[PDB]
């Protein structure tokens, strides 16, 4: 179940942002750092505000990621597969986004939560978003934060495709 920006009820972008050229070879695991959401009108909600509070306090173009996933178990369409993300804690690598909706320092995701982005990924396959040999990194390999959160990090070490270095 995949929500684009018609079903979470999204501002339109307020202007254009460099493509990302497809296929790319990265994802970057992120999470948001706002409370969980377990169904899907909370998750909608939350990414209405997330995406305000980028558009309206940082002056972003949209929601600054790719791809969200929630609690209740679906993806969310953020700036997709063909718009470059952007990120607090920024980094310039030539990837793809997927924010983890919640906070992950101390609790997981549900197994509904890492499900989705694992069938995210491999329609990014199937489609040639993603390359056939795309790797996974988080967030904190590639900046200064805490964020994927220490518990989604720890996960993410017996995570297929997960890269230390
Ligand atoms: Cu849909």
């Amino acid at each position: 179940h995949i929500l684009d920006r018609s079903e979470w009820l999204g501002e339109p972008p307020s202007g254009k942002y460099p493509h990302l050229k497809l296929p790319v070879s990265n994802i970057i695991i992120h999470h948001t750092a706002t409370e969980g959401c377990e169904q899907e009108d909370v998750c909608i909600y939350r990414m209405k505000t997330i995406q305000a509070f980028h558009m309206k306090s940082f002056g972003w173009v949209d929601i600054g990621y790719n791809f969200l996933v929630g609690g209740d178990g679906q993806i969310y369409v953020g700036r997709g597969w063909h718009i470059q993300g952007q990120h607090v804690n920024g980094y310039g690598a030539i990837s793809v986004s997927i924010a983890f909706i919640g906070t992950f320092v101390n609790m997981e995701p549900p197994a509904r939560q890492i499900e989705a982005a694992k069938r995210l990924m491999d329609e990014g396959v199937r489609l040639h978003r993603l390359q056939p040999d795309y790797h996974i990194y988080a967030h904190r390999q590639l900046s200064p934060t805490e964020s994927p959160g220490q518990k989604l990090f720890e996960l993410m070490q017996n995570w297929p495709r997960f890269t230390q270095d």
